[PDB]
């Protein structure tokens, strides 16, 4: 079409621009955010592999983005992008992010034609809209002025409009930059929290915690960093240094006759959706020579009824593997009581949020006998998490609640003092 | 912009195609469907009273579609639209027809150009990709193919390319003829369910049903006529009547000396919705002499827990008009129990399906005692619908179900029958 780049066969400027427009007018429609990226190469080479050289970034810069994004070419050595429909500002910055090192990482692999090899390299200029503009040409001047502001920085840079957002994404390579090594340096350290018999009586296991200890950041809390890790390849990697982390510890427990029965790892909706998720926690089993049994893994009711169908097979897939199953912040989701009997789960985890009102706020004391009668009519064994008070126990002792966790009975606790402690 | 025509401002054909071709490429990955329609006009006038003209079909075409589709002007008379990303063939037919039955009562209407008035006639072709084809070309020739289809059947008409759907289509039509004709004439009646207590020595009220007996179809399931009042504005005006109706035979049934201590209407999720529905109800309370003690909403878990938020204050204004809130169908859907002790609930309904599986089915009977335990530990009353058996029953009372209902208690019935039948 006579709207499209006769070269590289992408949308030429007047195309771009109208879907540029388009995707304003609907975002500013549903509260959403656009992001807008121009792009200028240093070409870094003859006339027809220049021409193949242009048809080469162009097919890199397809590879980046998504299927509803859109790739131009404004003309020369100019390209822009756009990203629709992002659900919000951060959604927005961190894909902008995404994407951005994405490009920077493919243009700096060199470029093999006549034989040889060549190099370019690119400024990319960044605006969100609404806030860097809602119009397509106040998006644009602002985006272009990033562009240039990258330029004034160096090779292979990519800014945002916003001083706010470069700070912030600059930040935010350097955690990532620091987790990668976090792991290399083994820089994790499992804590480890008792769970207690109702009674208090009896240790029935153990919940491992994952901690992060940088020696400028100090100790940053999961929170703030496990979303990071799954936002990469990293979690899976992290995942498996942790659960062969807390088999070892068991064997160590049970060499130096400390009887902690199991062990719960926490799972990400990323690890979860893992094709070899059973097939790593098998290897890691296998190498630990602990059993099974030992084990158990914690997922959130968001996790599992998600995808209600995927999660019965996978879930299936996983008990066969001999290992229990808990569902953790129970309460706080939503759950098909129907898919609850199904799904082949061994515990629910009363949030602490519910537990926290107790014993006297109606709405959480009523919650909380609910929860445990749920469980015990499914014949699920349920623990109260987050448990801090005698009141708290009491309460969730005199409704028959099994298990019980919590700062009452100990905070978490690197493996050789858990021993001691509860030996 | 080059690419729109400079008279509506409308996408010229080509800026048309490239957008059609992008919503087939998007829908073809996304399993969804695409409907593209043509139009053209006899008209049926002035030159630049034509060009006016023109100028208005455009105004009244872009009011006819929503947001997201594109209204286009292929040359002279045609027009042609575009309807993307629809989630399967029934959402794509249901708004097909929708979308041309509009189009063909705005094209209906005068055209007051020069003080005086003129009249034109469209026919409309529509055809639906993938199955009228996955790729532009395809697709025009088929939309183009039924809007000649459509001309050699008179005025005002749309065809679609496939002959199964002109004939739904027709169907279709004619329901929604009949069930405008339905209420103006009374072919509706209401059909009562009792509802005893556990033990049945007690009738706790009834659960109002509707019918509808045409005099060709014969009669006409709730399932298949509902689902069509509601993709209307007849579900608000056909639920006056009923709950009006209800109301009144209430009236008469304690006129008569029949104590049925309340009843039950079903809501719809458009009924929910409506910023009127509580002010109707007070409205209807207060015309019959009733009060809101006699009257209990039954809604759908999914219909509550969707916006869990506007639900909360929708179903608190609706408990300060002092009427009674039953979940019905409960454990077919997603509930936060969180959510379910917020939301002031008085009742929930066990679904069927589950008391079906009673007393020998193990999933069946686990989630059935969870429930009444869920139930009993947030105060509310439970009673199960569709007990048919008196096994059912032995169980179900046995584990301390408040209410029961169901064909072993005898079937839904007219109120007269009903009164006598339970005196
Ligand atoms: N207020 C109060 N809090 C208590 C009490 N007892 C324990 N806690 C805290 O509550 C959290 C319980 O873990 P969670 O619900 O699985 O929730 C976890 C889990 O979802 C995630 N997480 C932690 N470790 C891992 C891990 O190794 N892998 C994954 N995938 N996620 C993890 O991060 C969340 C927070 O972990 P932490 O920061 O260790 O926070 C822990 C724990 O330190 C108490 O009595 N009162
Ligand atoms: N297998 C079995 N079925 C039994 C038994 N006892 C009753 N039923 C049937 O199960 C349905 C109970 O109504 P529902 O769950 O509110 O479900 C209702 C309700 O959601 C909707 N509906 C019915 N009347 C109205 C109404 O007036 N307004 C609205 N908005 N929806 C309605 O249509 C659905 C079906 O209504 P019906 O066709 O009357 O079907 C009724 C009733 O005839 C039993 O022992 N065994
Ligand atoms: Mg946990
Ligand atoms: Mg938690
Ligand atoms: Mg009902
Ligand atoms: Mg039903």
């Amino acid at each position: 079409m006579a709207y499209y780049d006769a070269l590289t066969h992408l949308p030429n400027r007047t195309l771009f621009q109208d879907r540029l427009h388009t995707a304003l007018q609907q975002a500013e429609r549903n509260g959403q955010w656009v992001v807008l990226m121009f792009l200028d190469l240093d070409r870094f080479l003859g006339h027809a592999a220049g021409d193949r050289m242009l048809q080469e970034v162009a097919t890199r810069l397809s590879a980046c983005v998504s299927q509803d994004d859109t790739v131009a070419r404004m003309g020369g050595d100019e390209f822009t992008l756009l990203l629709p429909s992002q659900g919000d500002r951060e959604i927005a910055l961190k894909r902008a992010i995404q994407v951005a090192e994405l490009i920077l990482g493919r243009l700096a692999r060199p470029f093999t034609l006549e034989g040889r090899e060549f190099f370019v390299t690119a400024s990319i200029g960044v605006a969100l809209s609404p806030q860097d503009g809602a119009e397509l040409s106040l998006l644009m001047k602002n985006a272009d002025t990033a562009m240039y502001h990258a330029k004034e920085m160096g090779k292979n840079n990519f800014q945002f409009y916003q001083a706010e957002m470069n700070a912030r994404a600059l930040e935010r390579l350097e955690l990532e930059s620091d987790l990668r090594r976090a792991l290399e340096l083994g820089e994790f350290v499992l804590h480890y929290q008792p769970q207690f018999t109702g009674d208090g009586r009896r240790l029935t296991g153990a919940e491992a915690l994952l901690r992060w200890q940088h020696p400028r950041r100090g100790l940053v809390p999961p929170s703030e960093f496990i979303p990071v890790l799954e936002e990469i390849g990293l979690v899976a990697q992290v995942g498996d240094w942790l659960l062969a982390e807390a088999c070892k510890q068991l064997r160590s427990w049970h060499k130096a006759k400390v009887r902690v029965p199991k062990v719960s790892v926490n799972l990400s909706a990323r690890q979860f959706a893992d094709g070899q998720l059973g097939e790593r926690i098998a290897a890691i089993l296998y190498e630990t020579g602990i059993p099974p049994a030992c084990l158990e893994l914690e997922l959130t009711e968001s996790i599992l009824m998600s995808d209600v169908a995927e999660a019965m097979q996978i879930l299936s897939g996983l008990k066969r593997l001999g290992l229990a199953i808990a569902v953790d912040d129970f309460g706080t989701g939503y759950s098909s009581l129907n898919y609850l009997k199904q799904f082949p789960i061994d515990v629910l985890k009363i949030d602490r949020s519910f537990v926290d009102g107790l014993p006297h706020g109606e709405q959480d004391a009523q919650i909380a006998r609910a929860i445990i009668a749920m469980a015990h009519s499914l014949n699920l064994m349920v623990i109260a998490e987050g448990v801090e008070s005698q009141a708290q126990l009491d309460f969730l002792r005199e409704h028959g609640c099994d298990e019980v966790q919590g700062y009452l009975f100990g905070r978490p606790m690197p493996a050789e003092q858990f021993g001691m402690l509860y030996a």
